[PDB]
DNA sequence: TTGACTCTCTTAA
DNA sequence: GAGAGTCA
DNA sequence: TTGACTCTCTTAA
DNA sequence: GAGAGTCA
């Protein structure tokens, strides 16, 4: 199996491809009215895609390298965080956008975590609107808000009581 | 069926049948350090349901009634809605549990929209936390919180800026 | 060893 | 979160 | 007419 | 949010 040094030089390599990539200014909310500025370093929208990079679907990458002459693959976002334990009070462990813009690459934007964590950042007010994730969002959630509800509890009779 | 006055037959008869469900009693956070009740209209676990009611899944039912000698089914939880639109922004609208409790037929308990929404109502802070949600949230959503994130951004090198 | 495609899968509303 | 089919 | 089962599907992370 | 196959 690859060693913790071989597993080090993978993501060196992931590093500084990825570090090559366009660097693309996004103004985003903050929650409470603030607005800020966050830098996504974004893999091109067709190929080629960086050295080791294919797209394996409409927005989902892969990494690959060989070693020893044996092929070795990765999910795209992963990479930062092949040293870490892979799963969580049982659940499987996600690469997670704090940023929400799948093409970015920037392991300044990425954490490790469940699938349920990672989808619930998508209605955080954010870090200056009251975040409590403890590891904090980097932006209010896109899906945050009043919601669209078209019909709220309602009762014909009164056979019911809340 | 086709009718207002067919559905509004439909609905009356299935606020009836789901009005003789054992009442449960729950005790539920509100946000804020407060906690709240609520009373959910429960189905039973296994067969005989209650007439006109049928399990098509682990935790799926169906309600159906003949009108003109005709079979007529909807998913079990979308009869207080079927005189509102069948759609919002494009986006399907789905029956949302505000108590998250699949079981509970109280009409008084569920609303009517977008999947997303129903989603996001599971992070909510709650009425008393800070819910901001139009057609108000009636508990703390099931997985507000912390979360448990195993790993944060982070690089080896120095090649990237938030 | 490498690139550019192809396909199917998971979870919990 | 959904719709539809097979029996009895 | 009614009941009790069966199977597969949708969406967006 | 994922892993794996084919071909040159
Ligand atoms: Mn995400
Ligand atoms: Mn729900
Ligand atoms: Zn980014
Ligand atoms: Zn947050
Ligand atoms: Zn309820
Ligand atoms: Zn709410």
């Amino acid at each position: 199996a690859l060693t913790n040094a071989q597993i080090l030089a993978v993501i060196d390599s992931w590093e500084e491809t990825v570090g090559q990539f366009p660097v693309i200014t996004h103004h985003v909310p903050l929650g409470g009215g603030l607005q800020g500025t966050l830098h996504c370093y974004e893999i091109p929208l067709a190929a080629p895609y960086g050295v080791g990079f294919a797209k394996n679907g409409p927005t989902r990458w892969q990494y690959k390298r060989t070693i020893n002459q044996v092929v070795h693959r990765w999910g795209s976002h992963t990479v930062p965080f092949l040293l870490e334990p892979d799963n969580i009070n049982g659940k499987t462990c996600t690469a997670s956008h704090l940023c929400h813009n799948t093409r970015c690459h920037n392991p300044l934007h990425l954490c490790w975590e469940s699938l349920d964590d990672n989808k619930g950042r998508n209605w955080c007010p954010g870090p200056n609107g009251g975040c409590v994730h403890a590891v904090v969002c980097l932006r209010q959630g896109p899906l945050y808000g009043p919601g669209a509800t078209v019909a709220g509890p309602q009762q014909r009779g009164s056979h019911f009581v809340v």
